C-alpha cells in the first residue's frame, strides 16, 4: 500500500526523503537556473512546515544559492505523530542526512543554514555538532531560553502521564490571518512530551555555545512573546564566534520574516546582503 502524506498525498508523487527511522519526510527545491554558488538548507519552527519560508527561497534562489528543506519529522507533510519527536537530536541527523545528501550531488560548495524559532535551535546544533562544517547560519528568533516555571512544571507532567494567541506571532492581521488558514500548520497546544523535548533542545544550545564558532546574522523582535529577546543578547555573548552581527527589530513580534512590511522587507533585504557577502 503506498506511502502517503498526512493529507493522503503519495510520497512517490513528491520529493522525499527517507530518515534513519525510516520515516518519509517531505523535501522542497528551489535550484537557481545556473550553477549554484552555495546551498542553504531551511530549518521551518515548531508547529510550521517548508511552505511557510517560499518568498524567503525564491530571494535566496535568485542570488544564485540551491536552497533546500525538508518538513521536519511530525510536521507538515512528513509523517510522524503530529508534533512529537523520540528525542530532539532526530531533527538534527534527519538534517544532516539531506545536507550529507546535498553535498553529494554539489561537492565543494558551501553550505549555510538557516532556521527559526525551534528551526534555529536545530541549526545551531546541528552546526556544533560539526564544527567547520559550515559557512554560516540565519537566525531568525531562534529557540534558545526556557522559562524556569513552565520547565519545572513539564518535568512534573511528565512524571504523572494550550494554543498559542496568533496575534502574537505577528503584527501583519493579514499574516495572522494567513497562518490560521494554513492547513499544513498545527496550531494544537505542545504535548508534555514534546515541551520536554524543547527543554532538551534549549539545554542542548547552552552547552554547544562554548563550541559555536561558525559564523551567524541573528535577527530578533524586541516585543517578541515566543522567544525573549534576553536570548539572542545571550547567544550573541556567548557564543565563540568571530563573525556574528545582530539586529534588533523595535516593536517586531515572533515571525520577522511574516511581520509588518518595513520589517519583512528589512529582513529579506539584510539575509540578502550576509550571505551575498559570505558567497562572494
Ligand atoms: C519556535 O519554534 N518556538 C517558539 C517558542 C515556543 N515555546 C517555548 O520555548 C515555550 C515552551 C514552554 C514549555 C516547554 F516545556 C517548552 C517550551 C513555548 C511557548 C512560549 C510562549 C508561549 C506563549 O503563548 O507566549 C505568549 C507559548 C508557548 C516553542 C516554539
Amino acid at each position: 500500500s503506498p506511502r502517503r502524506t498526512p493529507q493522503s498525498i503519495p510520497y512517490q508523487d513528491l520529493p522525499h526523503l527517507v530518515n534513519a527511522d525510516g520515516q518519509y519526510l517531505f523535501c522542497r527545491y528551489w535550484a537557481p537556473t545556473g550553477t549554484p554558488k552555495a546551498l542553504i538548507f531551511v530549518s521551518h519552527g515548531a508547529g510550521e512546515h517548508s511552505g511557510r519560508y517560499e518568498e524567503l527561497a525564491r530571494m535566496l534562489m535568485g542570488l544564485d544559492l540551491l536552497v533546500f528543506a525538508h518538513d521536519h519529522v511530525g510536521h507538515g507533510q512528513s509523517e510522524g505523530e503530529r508534533m512529537v519527536v523520540s528525542d530532539f537530536h532526530v531533527f538534527v541527523r534527519d538534517v544532516l542526512q539531506h545536507v550529507d545528501s546535498m553535498q553529494k550531488d554539489y561537492p565543494g560548495l558551501p553550505v549555510f543554514l538557516l532556521g527559526h524559532s525551534m528551526g534555529g535551535a536545530i541549526a545551531i546544533l546541528t552546526a556544533a555538532e560539526r564544527p567547520g562544517h559550515f559557512a554560516g547560519m540565519v537566525l531568525i528568533s531562534p529557540l534558545v531560553l526556557a522559562n524556569p516555571e513552565s520547565a519545572t512544571t513539564f518535568k512534573v507532567l511528565a512524571a504523572k502521564v494550550g494554543p498559542i494567541d496568533s496575534s502574537v506571532l505577528s503584527r501583519n492581521k493579514t499574516e495572522v490571518d494567513i497562518y490560521n488558514s494554513d492547513p499544513l500548520i498545527c496550531r494544537a497546544g505542545l504535548k508534555v512530551c514534546f515541551g520536554i523535548q524543547l527543554l532538551n533542545a534549549v539545554s542542548r544550545v547552552e552547552r554547544a555555545l562554548p563550541k559555536l564558532t561558525v559564523p551567524f546574522l541573528l535577527l530578533q523582535g524586541s516585543a517578541d512573546r515566543l522567544c525573549d529577546s534576553k536570548g539572542a543578547y545571550l547567544l550573541m555573548e556567548l557564543a565563540k564566534s568571530q563573525d556574528k552581527t545582530l539586529k534588533i527589530y523595535e516593536g517586531a513580534y515572533h515571525v520577522l520574516h511574516k511581520e509588518l512590511p518595513e520589517v519583512t522587507n528589512s529582513v529579506f533585504h539584510e539575509i540578502n546582503m550576509w550571505v551575498s557577502q559570505r558567497t562572494a
